[PDB]
């Protein structure tokens, strides 16, 4: 567990949004994005994966919040470590609000599984967040969620969901899929999707304007 990649408050962090990254990758990258579009007083913090054997490509090592065994929505899932990572970043979102931010103040998110593990903790966590910034990713053991509002903190949570049209890894359909069974778990009146037209397993600029305004909305600042 190093440190994470953190764009800090210029101040006082009244805001947080944790973000986590995709497949094979760190926190750096996606540090460097919300340095782009950061809010004075907000803290980004984009921590780190630990390297580990991932099944769906002959175990070879790479940073992976959990193994991806396939990946179709039928897909055999590895669910002993997505619920291992959702602990670790409730562990995460508590350490935050004992540091003095409030976790209706705390948005979660991340890119491909980063954003899965974004979805399923917030779904699953009695901590209240802010909201949830989940790009082209899915919603990992959608069939233990019940098929009703989940009830809790975060019923009435606010999602942005972003995809590409043109994701070879992550198909719009398995994002579309996703956001459908999410209107039936939360109140659809916060539930955003949206589309890229071109966009493959990536970001885009337009994306990154859509989550500031996301974040800016729902994080503003106390003075």
């Amino acid at each position: 567990t190093p440190l994470p990649a953190i764009v800090p408050a210029a101040r006082k962090a009244t805001a947080a949004v944790i973000f986590l990254h995709g497949l094979g990758d760190t926190g750096h990258g996606w540090a460097e994005a919300f340095a782009g579009i950061r809010s004075s007083h907000i803290k980004y913090i984009c921590p780190h994966a630990p390297v580990r054997p991932v099944t769906l490509n002959m175990n070879v090592a790479m940073p992976s919040w959990f193994d991806i065994i396939g990946l179709s929505p039928d897909s055999q899932e590895d669910e002993s470590g997505i619920k291992q990572a959702a602990e670790n970043i409730k562990a995460l979102i508590d350490q935050e609000v004992k540091n003095g931010i409030p976790s209706n103040r705390i948005i979660l998110g991340g890119f491909s599984q980063g954003g899965a593990l974004s979805l399923y903790t917030a779904l699953t966590t009695q901590q209240k967040l802010a909201g949830v910034t989940a790009l082209s990713c899915w919603l990992p053991l959608r069939a233990s969620f019940p098929q009703g509002p989940i009830g809790g903190a975060n019923r009435d949570i606010s999602i942005l969901q972003c995809h590409g049209d043109c994701d070879p890894l992550v198909p719009l359909m398995f994002g579309s899929l996703t956001v459908e069974k999410l209107k039936t778990l939360v109140n659809p009146a916060n539930v955003t999707f949206k589309t890229y037209e071109g966009m493959m397993h990536s970001s885009c600029q337009q994306e990154m304007m859509d989550v500031k305004q996301f974040i800016d909305k729902l994080l503003p600042p106390i003075d």
